[PDB]
């Protein structure tokens, strides 16, 4: 698909067996999820931006699907705003930028 | 050009006739840049990123060059990570996300 960003590249996830709404972020080194379930063993970690840091846990090799796309990769869990889907998943199902 | 997201999508951008690197940003909705100077008057501004919202400042039609492509918007300057090239102007530049 080619997604314009006249708006936020908003799209459907399945992760831990829901359904979540996630923002496609190419400026996010990592993807980060509101709090949720997950499988396995997690380490404590930070993370920051604009408006400074907040602590997640690190989940690793957590399944995932985007807009029929099936990527595997670390999966950070904590206060976010919005749900993030960054690069360490986004190469996983061929995104790229094109202008 | 098609950029790939293994590393940070960055590239040298040119504003205040100055090069400087920026993070091409699909999810930051405004352009931010670090500590500089721009022409004009400038307008508040808060933006919310993953540690919480912030005041920058908020000049208009600020004319910037992103990896030899003129755009001409909206940039909004205080303490940023990294310069961030948001929506407003990717959108400018006709960028868009594939996969
Ligand atoms: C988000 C994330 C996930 C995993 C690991 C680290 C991080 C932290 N990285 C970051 O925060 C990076 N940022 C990003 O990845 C940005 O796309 C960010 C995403 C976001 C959207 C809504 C709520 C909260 C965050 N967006 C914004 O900061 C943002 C949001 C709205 C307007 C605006 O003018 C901006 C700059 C811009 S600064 C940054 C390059 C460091």
């Amino acid at each position: 698909p080619q997604i314009t960003l006249w708006k936020r590249p908003l799209v459907t996830i399945k992760i831990g067996g829901q359904l979540k709404e996630a923002l496609l972020d190419t400026g996010a080194d990592d993807t980060v999820i509101e709090e949720m379930s997950l499988p396995g063993r997690w380490k404590p970690k930070m993370i920051g931006g604009i408006g400074g840091f907040i602590k997640v846990r690190q989940y690793d090799q957590i399944i995932i699907e985007i807009c029929g796309h099936k990527a595997i990769g670390t999966v950070l869990v904590g206060p976010t705003p919005v749900n993030i889907i960054g690069r360490n998943l986004l190469t996983q199902i061929g995104c790229t930028l094109n202008f």
